[PDB]
Order: C-alpha cells, then structure tokens, then sequence
C-alpha cells in the first residue's frame, strides 16, 4: 500500500521534472569532463540504504521538556506507518530499527505490518538503561555490569529476549548500548565493572545466532557523568576482540569527546575488522542527536570517505550496518528523517566522486594541498540532481519534503490520532 | 519543629566529640604557627549560607530515565520538610529557592511552613522552558524571545507572577533561565531573537520592587543544541548592563564551554558590578549537575578565592546570592545536598586561609611559583574540623550524613509518602 | 609581473571551455532560483581579504620548523610573494605588516607596495616576544605587566606601529598580546585587566581621526591558565571602555571547544564592535590551518551573519578581513591562494541565500526549511563564479595550477639564500 | 654536593620544630583512622619519578622563549641542575635523556651521572625535528613517512638511542613522534599506521631481553588534523601488535577535553600495557604545566588507580614514572622540585584510602560514601609525611626554601654566559 497518494507523488514530480532534467544533464556533462559516469554513481546511490529509528518517528525531548506536535504516533504500528512514508518518498530507508521494550508487540504482527508496508527490520536494540513495569531489579546502578548478580542475569535475559523477537521479524543483529557507569569518583571500580560487563556480554554472545552480529556501542558520557563502562572506541575494541568474530563495534557520531577525529576511529576499526556499523546524526556540543549533516556536513563526508577508501584499498567482507539515530525535538520527525537520509546519501555520493588514483598520488608525494583539494573537488560537487533522479527512478519524490507537505499527511494522521 | 530528633543529634555529636576536639586543637595550633586565629575562621564559616533548591530534594533524572528512591516528596510542602533537615544538620542552608509553577501554592502557607521549619526563601525561579496544563501558548520554539508577541507576553506575565509570589513570601530576587535558542543553523536570527529577549526582559524589570534584583543566567547549550540566546557571560553582561542597576548575572558552574576559566568570569563580573549570584554544582562533561566539589574541588576553591579577595578588599555593595543547583540521580538527595553545602563551606574556609599580603607580594614581583604555592598552602589545609565545629556550635551535626542515616529519616518519610515508579526521561 | 602574463593566459585558455560550460550551467540553475549570477560575480570580484606578511614564509610549532626552498629573507621578499597571490587570485590587494618583524623605512615599504600593486591593511604590534636592546622583557606581560616602565615601553611600541602605518597607508592597529598567567594566583585577574585598560587608553589617544584600534581575544596560548583578553566578553568590555574607534577582532581559532563563533560575530555587530576577522581553520586549538580546509560550513555560517547584517541595513559596517594562518607543511603561497579562494567561496554562497524565504521560515518557526534554505546556498558549487571573477580581473582560472606552471618557487629558491644559523 | 650541606642542615633545623608538631599531629589523626603513618612514610621515601634532562632549561611556545639566568646548555650543565632536584627532594634519582639533544660520550655521561648520584631512565628518540646534515627530512613524518629511506633513517636513529641507553644503564626507549597530517586527505590513515607498525617492529627487534619499548599517544600537535598515534586505543593496538616488551605511555596532557584519563590508566593496567606516565598538568591543551598546579584531584584519582594496583601487584604492572613539563615562567629547578612533591603528595594520599571500606561501598552501590571514602584520603594534608621523608633521606624539609637560601641560581648564572647581559 501507499501512505502517500501516488497521484500526489506523480504531480509533485512532474512539477519539478524539467528543472531536474536540466540540472542532471549539466552535472552529467561536468562529471564526464572529469572522467566520471554519472549513471554509475546514480546506480550506486539508489542502492544505498540506511535504517530509520522507530523511536525517532515521534517527537523527542530533553530532561527539561517534551513539546509533542500533532498526530504523534500512539505506538510501534503507527510508527511503522510513518516510516513507510519516509521510505516511499526517499527510497533510502527500507528497514526500521526496533527498540525493546518500547516497541514490544506480537513479532508476527510486526512482520506482517512491515511486509505490507514494504519495510524490513534492521538491528534490534536492547534497553537496560531504564526500568520497565513489573521489573524485578532496577537498573538505577547499572545492568550488564551491575554489582548484583541477579540484576546482571536479568539484563542478559532481556537481551536474549530481544534476539528472539528479532529472529521472528528478520533482524540479523543486536545492538547493545547501556548507560552503565558512575557519577562520582570511587563509586565504581573501573576494572571490576568492566570485568562484570565482559562476563555478561559473553553470555549474550553465547546465545547469539550464528547468522547474527553483536554490536557494542561506546559513549563518553550521559546518563553517567563521571565514568562510563563502554566510554570510547578503545574499550569498545577490547570488548569486540574479547567476545568473538561475531562481535563488532558500533560508532555513533555524537558519542565522542570534543574535537575527536572520528573518521580516524572509523579507519582504525576497519583495519582491525571491528567496524560493525554506524549511528548517524549531527551535533555541536554533546550527544545532540540532530539531523545528520545539519551542523558539520564535511565531517559526514570524511567518514564516508574512509568507507569508500576501504573498498578502494580492497578490504573484503566489509558491509557495515547503517542506521540513523536522532531525536527530533523541534521539527516534524518525518521531514527530519527524510532530509537526514538524503544527507547521508549526499555524503556517500560525494565520496564516490573522489579521484582515488589522483589522491593516492598526492599522498605518496606528500602534496598535502593537492590531496586535500582532491577531496574538496568531490565534496564541493552538488550531487542533489543525482539524489533526486535516484529517487524519481525508484518510485520516490524529486523533492521529498515538498511532496510530503503537499500530501497533507501530517494533518491526516493528526485527525486519526489523539491530541 | 525538629525533623531530626534532638537526642539523635546530641548522641551522634558526643560520639565524635573527642576526636573532633583533638583535630580542632591540632589544626588550631598549626594555624597559630601560621599567624591565623582558627576562631576567626570558624566565626566566618558559621555565617556562610547557600540556598538549597526545592526541586533538589527529589530524585532527578536524564532524558533516558528516572530512578526515584523511596519517600519522594509529593510537592513543595514535602520538599520544605526535607530541606529543613539539611538546614538542621548543616546549618548552612537556612533559605530555599522556589521554582514556579512546580512549587505554586498559597503564599501564606509557604511562609507559614517556612517560619515553622526555620527556613527563609531565596531567589524565585521562573519556568518558561516547559509547558504547563491549560497553557495558551507553547514554549516549544521559545518564550521571552519567541517570534510570537502573544507568547512573549505570556512569558512576561508568568515572570511577573513569580515576583508577586516572591514578595509575599520574603524573596528579594527573580532568576531567569530559559531554554530559548535553536537546534539548526538559520532557524533563528541571532540578533532579532536577542532583541526580542531584551525587550521582554525590560517589561519584567519594570515589575521589580526597589530592593529586588533580576538575575539572568547564561548557558552554552541544552535544551538548545545549535545556539542559545543567553549562551555565555558576554551576552549576559550585555543583558544586565542594558536592563539596569537591579539586573545582574548569575553564574552556574556547569554552564560553560569545555576548559573555560570560570573564576576569571567571576572576577570580570565583580569588576563591573554585575555578579548577581552563583549556582553551585560540579561537572566533567556538560551541565552534569553533580554534587559540588565531587569532581573538581580545586576549581571550587579558586572561584571562592576570587570571592574572598573581593570580600576582603571591602568591595562595597557585594552580596552575591549563593545557591546550589544540582540533580541527584544516584544518591539520596538530602545526603548529597548536605555534603554539597559542606564542600561549599570547605572551599570558602580554605579561601579565608590565603595569606592575601603574601599573595599580593608574589603577584607584584611576578613570583608565579610562590604565588601558586600561597594558594595551595590554604587549599591543602584540611578544614573539616572547622566545618564540624561550626555545625556543632550552631545546633548542627559533627557528621551530618552519619546523623541523617542514624535518625532513619528516609525510612520514615518513605512510610508516610506514596510510592513512586521509574520511567523514561523525555527522549521519547 | 611576478608571474609571466603568457603563463596566465596559457593556463586560462586551457581551462576556458570547461569554465564556460560550468559557469553557464550554474547561471541557468541560479536563474531558475531567481538569482542573477552576474550580480553575484560582480560582488565577488570586489571582495578582498588581507594577506599576512608573516604567512608567506613557512611556519612551525614549538617542536620544529621545516622550511621549504626559497623562503623570503625579509619584508621585501615577502611583499614580492604577496604580489603573486594578488596577481593570481585578485582577492588580496592588501598586506598586513607585523612590527618589528617587518620594520623598514616606511617610504621604501610604500614604494615597493605601489610598484607591486599592493596596499597595506591593519598594522600588527608585537609585545609577545623580546626584540634586541629592549630595556624591559615581556616575559611576564607587556601592556598589563605589573611594572609601569614595561607597560610604558609596550605603549611606545604600539605608537611606533601607528606612525609606521600612517606613513604607508594603513588605517588600523591590531593589538594581540600573550599577557596572562600559567598558574592560579600568579596574576590578580582584575588588576591585570585594569593595567591593560590604562595602557590601551594611552594607545587610543595616539590614533588618527580615521583610524581604528582592534583588540583581539584568545582563550589560551602562550598563557596556559588565564589570559587577560581571553574571550569576546572581555573584548567587548575593552572596546566599549576605550571609545568609538576601538573595536574587537575575531580570530576563528581563538575560541573554546564547541563555541558558537557565528553568534559572537552577530553579538558584536549588534553593538557596533565587530572590528574585523582573522581567518583560518582549526580542529583542536589555534591551529592556524588553511581557511575552510577543516570546517567549510562554519566559515559559511560566519559569512551568513555578515551578509545578514547588510540585509538588515546595519550602518557604517565595514569589518576588516584578514587571513592569519601558519603554513607548516605546504608551499605558503599556494595555501594563501586557496585560503583566499575559500573565503570568497563562503562569501559567494552567503550571497546566494534566499533571505526573503529565510525570514518567512524564521517567523513561522519552520526550523527544517530555515536550515534547508541556508543549505541550498551552501551546497551550491560557486567555483565557476570565483574562477570567472579571476578571469575578468587579470587573475588565473586555476591559481595554484598556474603558480606551479610558472615555476615561481624554483625561481625564488635560486635567488634566495637559505638561512644557515 | 650541588647544594652545601650546611645550608640544608640549617634550613631543616629552622623548620624542624613545626614539622615535629605537624607530623605527630597527623600521626595521631591517622592512628585514630587505623592507619600507621610510618608505613606510609616508608613507601613515600621510595617513590621515584624521573626528571627530563630538557626540563631544567626554560621552555617556550611557538611565539617566544624567555630564558632565565644561568640557563643550562648541554647535557653536562643539565645533569648538574638535575642533581639539585634529587639532592633536595630525594624523589628524582634518575634522569631521562633525549637524543640528539643530549648527545655525548656514553662513558662520560655514565661517569657524570655516577658522580652526581644520578641514574638514567628511559631514552627518548627525536624524529619530530631535523638535525643538521640529516639525509632525509621529517617534515612529512618519520616512522610512518611514505618514503622508505626516511623510515629506515628513523628506525636507525631509534636503534642508536637503544645503544646509548645500554651503555648508561637505561632499560627502555620511549617513542613519541609528530607523525600525522594537517589536512583531510593528506594522509591515508590506515596506510600511515601500517607503515608505522612495520617500522616499530624493526625497532622492537633491537630490544634487549630486559628492555621495554614505550609508544606514546597524543591527540594533536604538531599535527593539527590527524595524528598516527592519536589516542590510547591506537596505542593499545600498537603495544599488543608488537609484543610483550611493548607497552603504552600515558601523558596526562595528551587527551581530548574532558577525557576520563584515570579510566584509561585502569584499562591499560587490566590488559598489562601500562608502560609508564608522563606527569604534568594542563587546562587547555598539552600545556605542560607543573604537576597538580591546576587539577590536583585528577592527579590523585590517577594515583588511586595505581595504588589499587600496587597494593595487589597486578601482572605486568611496574610502570615507569617521568615528569614531562615545560617551565616557561618559573625557575625550572623550583618547578621540578614542587612538581615531584605534588606527585608524591598524590601517591601518599592514594595510600591513605581505606580500600576495604571503599570496596564495601562500591558493592552496595553507596555512591556518596564511596566518593567520601576517596575524599577522606584526598583531603588529608600529607605535607608532613613528604617533608619528613625528605628529612630522613638527606633532603630538605622545604625544598624550594632551601634552594633559594643556597643562592644556587645566582651561582650558576655567574658560571654560565647568557645570550645577553
Ligand atoms: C536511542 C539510544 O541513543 C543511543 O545513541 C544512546 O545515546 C543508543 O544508540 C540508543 O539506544
Ligand atoms: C534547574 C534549572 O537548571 C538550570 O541550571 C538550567 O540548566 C536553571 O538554573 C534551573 O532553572
Ligand atoms: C600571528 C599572531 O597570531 C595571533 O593570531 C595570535 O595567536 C595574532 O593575531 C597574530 O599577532
Ligand atoms: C618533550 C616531548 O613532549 C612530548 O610529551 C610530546 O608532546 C614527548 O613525550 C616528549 O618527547
Ligand atoms: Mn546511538
Ligand atoms: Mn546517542
Ligand atoms: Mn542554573
Ligand atoms: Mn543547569
Ligand atoms: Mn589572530
Ligand atoms: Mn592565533
Ligand atoms: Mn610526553
Ligand atoms: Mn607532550
């Protein structure tokens, strides 16, 4: 089925078709002069997918307040319905990331709804950073690394349950992010807490299917404000290496210390085969969870530059999971996810334009200026025509947000859902 | 009234009296050899007070979750009862800061309960960073600087109501902290938003009694994640200078960019007569709101060093409002506030030990090493005996938290108040 | 001509066809967006940024300096090199001098400038290092030093900078000092600032009627605990205290991690104290890297504030624009060329912003479309506009390629002896 | 003896009475706390930290260097000054050399060391700067340079450092390089690291059976975009890859803002790769300030992790301790004296932590009492312990006071020619 009327999509596409043809043909000619086939780029772009977070479909908030908009989803099924719009218009978000227990519901019904909407499911996300109804042990002082054996056991069991749910809907990975840490010096013994965490994760790994991957995710701080067990990529590497071949590291762009060179972390994990996936978003201060590329678009391009270089270097078996992990506090969640998915494809497309042979030459000759200008020649290229054409050719909209607004979807769900 | 039984306080004090006498006498002898009269220090420490936040006695949380403890206060009345315990045991927190509309209630009752508990009221706190039930205009996109005139008017009226409540309870100041800002480049026109904020604040200023002060509080980020209207002390100064004599700047320790020299900001505000007050807490990453001094005790000392320097140079018209502004997510709120107030008095006491004459001499001759060592000689001094003796002589506890736990207060209120439930924090 | 005209023409012709195709395509796209590319190119052709005399030589860190070939031996060699940057980019007609590094007969400096087609921007004083024969050391400070005689010496140095500037055509003095402390207690924050204010008041008295005095803040380095002029708040206090001729200079790399710099720019403009800019890029500290090489969007956002000021009708707004960088691992001339290009790039994109649309989205709190409105401008590849601007004004379509084709570096390497001691 | 024995004795007797009072008072307080002050003093007396030979000379920034009087020039003058620090603090018996700065006949160095009562700690190689006559420049890197001959030259230099070390009593080589990039694209992150690992493997082969190889990470400077060995994660990969003799060196000021450094220390210890420390303090970047002058609690928290290990004697836990600072505005000897003091101070306080009580509060999740347990130790003024340890071992009760009373600085100023009177 189609959440957005096909006639609206056709209408809004035809309205912008002439201009797109002009821009696409112009870009094609420019690229041809640069020895690049625009068709080959568009072909790869229409194959690039990034998962949308079920929890980012509703309006997000801070510890100070939540300001919901109209037609907020009542649950996971409404969320899937809204995710269907993002995929229909961008054609870059075929899979949805579920969060348990936030999205707990009959797995069979979830799969049924997903299939009907043309949506698949990406990595499952466990939640032991908050307490659920009737929970025997609280995670106030931790979960997988809690000092209490029974609490760690309960946390392990929760993760295994997430795996069961995922196996029923077609998910092939479990992402584990916990808030475990301390707010005061001395509250936790750094090493003992990490030892407890490794032991618990070993139990989860033992219950991990052999066609699944286990992603551990580091974060410098929040909710813990003094120390965090899985605080950075170094600790994360130790975890993945210790657990096994199926265990890898997930890199969330907003989880690093100020000024960190994140693209280098990406390169390092790839070199040692532990880059499991990404959580895309942008930020300026902390884990701001803003729309991808809205603050620092070049950094996003530089991360993708390392991914494309890995392919160019001949790295094998490298298929990192791509997921958006954002909070939309002051915009229509659907529009933000739409443009964020767009921005990720934008950075990817520009990375594909880098003249790898030229760059390699400038790197070997230590021609720093031309090496950086080689990256800029790709990054400065406005690939919007490629992104728009890719969408058009695949059933999407030339201008996703414009078509979304022309459809009146928000007003529609606002009337179908409570205030 | 005595939230904590006097027999328990006396008992727990006598149990530690012998050791305290020994430590106090030893420190007194050491200070004497250093030309300092311990009695003079203790006398000033007993008179140093810092306000406790009414909302601080309840367990706090993050956007990810909240894990309330037992006996959580139901409202302002329960909160005042808990604050009374902090004051009784530390004798450093006689005043409480209210937040509206969280603590809205009959002013007469608030004053009556405060007087009965031996508590006064510090600066009022307005709230236009969240929406209340039945509110006509949302603050989602701002309040005092919102693009919608009616929304700014509503925010102004709210602040004026806070002043009215404050006058009725004995308060003499209004602290204004808003989340106003943007999460995306272009969303807000920096200049126009600030102009709107200034115009609205001018209206609030007009409602200030002759003996009141208006404190604007800067914050680098959160809830706004790209830009914030009142983002730093520079913008804050422009605000205070523009509004008038009654307008000053409030400095919250955890509201600055990484590595910022906060003690210099304090000095600058004092120099230009705009240091309105402080919001004490500690942090390591962002506006962590941790227990004061639990992370960087020396920084707290350095801030107080600037305060004592001004307090010693007879800086006239210098009465900065001191307040604790913390969130207690993994401890008993009352215990943390107790030790936080203690740490603040600790930093103050150590600042009092600094040999100002010696320091000035080393500054003039550019003797950096001895200048810094002069501060360290004061900071390295364990003033706990002075803090404990000050509490003992004023009706407090030698060891506040030990006495608190010995009284069984938490278990008591846990049995009198309804149970709470853990839940999310606001992310979804 | 530092670079042979036949080389510039040859390299321009080689790229003319492609430039025509790209410029005409961009023109059509902009026309569809309601923008006149000719109007934008006409404005870009007139955007100038000053080149630092000290940036034409290779820079270094406290750990090492690795000079290249043909390093300029003095200010005259430096001006000759700056002439190359102006000839090829046509965006750097003025040079910033630093005293005493560039001390020389003002008449000779002026004569060399005129001969090369170069002017002089704001003068820069230096009381963050000791020169020979100095009666007092600046080890513990200069304008804010505890010793009155030392402050007096620093004041006289700044006045000498003004005298030199008056003779060569300069109209402003930029004052950046390292004054601060490395240890808590070493300095009395307030007294040090008062000392600074008194000294600057004396320097202000020496300013001609049409001159400006720019004070520059910096969070740290060389002082690692406190710095007298540490941020824009202190800087504003200085400017407001000194008078109408005193304004603040904003150096992009002098702010705390994560600082919203573009907002500082907006605040200073609102209160009429934005004197000028020191452009460069950075990732960690005051890295002094080529402008826009690290965070091109931030550079655009700063220019967005500058263009908005013009749109709001701010009167008498003529901020000074200067590049302040250190080239440690590249040919200084090439980096300055591309840095000047990046600055014009950000400026050009700022001009493309549909502010009519932006104002509507801001009023309606449509954050998504507001940010997308800025992005539609920023995502636009304005290189064809920059290249055409150069073609029309005697510059090179591809400045660095032309510079390399000219063999200029090898030429000066053969003419200039490398320092041995 | 660099410092006259009569001066040391005189300045000790002058402060003996007060010390007796303070030491006894602290001893009584600790006894009421179940702690034997003597056990602490005995351990403090044996805690040593190496002094950098280059640390006794005045340091500077990229903007300027302001030398003091009697600047030591050459390793011999430097060792003479280092001897003063050891004589007065008794906490710095070993000196760390830096090659080629300290190049000299090994037999002569060893002889001078023995004569002054000084030993030698880890050797430090230098491939972050170019020495005269050098065949290949390190401008674009050293061990990870793209040019094979340059990497070979860097490897040979490090092997030479090992040979010098073997001749003087050293048992480790610390490798810190500036290798990195200033621009995105300049370096291929992975290939540069591959080259580094291969080059380090060659240096590893030259290590005697009882030697250690310490690689040191640094976020930035001299590289301002990326650094090959940028953090502890990369450092761990290096040490684990090279072998048992390879470990990581943690320099306090080489981390990103807000980093929890004590956790990094704990992680390295758990995996047996904590080779040693480079002590100093900072507020902004790699400020290289006097240890504990800015954040004394952080220093204590680092030592809390060390003592937690020293108490149990963890496998592979025998960290080398070294001071790595730059003294730009103080007498280098005085700063090193007080820095070594602060290091012993933090160690002594960490020794006071009631581990049993702490472990209990950690298991019960009593965060408030757990942190208060650390504070009870940290708030304790251990100066009497540090002073008594010095007095009992031939040092000075008040090191800096004795240093000034001796007139040493004026003495060496009279023996050493400055650049200018
Ligand atoms: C939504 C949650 O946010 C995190 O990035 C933690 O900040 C994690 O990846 C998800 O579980
Ligand atoms: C509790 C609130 O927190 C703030 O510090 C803002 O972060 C403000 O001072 C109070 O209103
Ligand atoms: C080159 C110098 O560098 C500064 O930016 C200070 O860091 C100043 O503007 C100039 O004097
Ligand atoms: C003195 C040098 O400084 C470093 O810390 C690098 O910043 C290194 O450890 C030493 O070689
Ligand atoms: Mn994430
Ligand atoms: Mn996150
Ligand atoms: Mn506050
Ligand atoms: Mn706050
Ligand atoms: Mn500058
Ligand atoms: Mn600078
Ligand atoms: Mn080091
Ligand atoms: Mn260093």
């Amino acid at each position: 089925e189609f959440r957005i009327a096909q006639d609206v999509v056709a209408r809004e596409n035809d309205r912008r078709a002439s201009a797109l043809k002009e821009d696409y043909e112009a870009l094609g000619a420019n690229l041809a002069r640069r020895g690049v086939d625009i068709e080959a780029v568009t072909a790869k772009v229409e194959k690039f997918f990034v998962a949308v977070p079920s929890w980012g479909v509703g309006t997000g908030g801070t510890r100070f307040a939540r300001f919901p908009g109209t037609g907020e989803p009542r649950g996971i099924f409404d969320k899937l319905d809204d995710c269907a719009v993002i995929q229909q218009l961008t054609r870059a978000t075929p899979n949805v990331s579920l969060h348990i227990p936030w999205d707990k519901a009959d797995p069979k019904e979830l799969k049924a709804r997903g299939d009907a909407l043309g949506l698949g499911f990406d990595a499952m996300n466990s939640n032991t950073f908050s307490d659920a109804p009737g929970q025997a042990h609280s995670y106030k002082y931790g979960s997988l690394s809690h000092t209490n054996a029974a609490t760690r056991a309960q946390a392990v069991e929760h993760n295994l349950e997430c795996i069961e749910i995922g196996k029923a809907i077609g998910s092939k990975a479990l992402t584990v992010w916990i808030g475990d840490g301390s707010n005061f010096p001395g509250q936790s013994n750094f090493t003992r807490a990490f030892e407890r965490y490794l032991s618990a994760m070993a139990e989860i790994y033992k219950g991990l299917p052999d066609d699944w991957k286990l992603f551990s995710e580091h974060k410098m701080y929040e909710p813990a404000f003094y120390s965090t067990v899985v605080q950075d990529w170094g600790t994360n590497y130790l975890i993945a290496q210790t657990l096994g071949p199926k265990a890898q590291c997930l890199v969330d762009l907003g989880h690093h210390a100020p000024n960190t060179n994140i693209e280098m972390i990406v390169a390092r994990l790839i070199q040692f085969g532990k880059l499991g996936g990404f959580h895309f978003n942008d930020s300026k201060y902390g884990d701001d969870d803003l729309d991808a590329g809205a603050i620092e678009p070049y950094r996003l391009f530089l991360v993708f530059n390392e991914l494309v270089d890995a392919e160019a270097r001949g790295v094998k078996g490298f298929h990192p999971a791509h997921m958006i992990n954002q909070s939309h506090n002051v915009t229509d969640p659907i529009e933000s996810l739409i443009n964020s998915a767009n921005e990720i494809r934008r950075a990817y497309a520009q990375a594909l334009l880098v003249d790898r042979a030229a760059l390699s030459g400038y790197q070997e000759d230590n021609d720093a200026l031309m090496a950086t200008e080689t990256l800029k020649r790709a990054y400065r290229t406005d690939v919007e025509p490629i992104l728009a054409e890719a969408r058009r050719r695949t059933g999407g909209a030339v201008d996703p947000v414009a078509t979304y607004r022309a459809s009146g979807y928000r007003a529609r769900v606002a009337a179908e859902r409570p205030a």
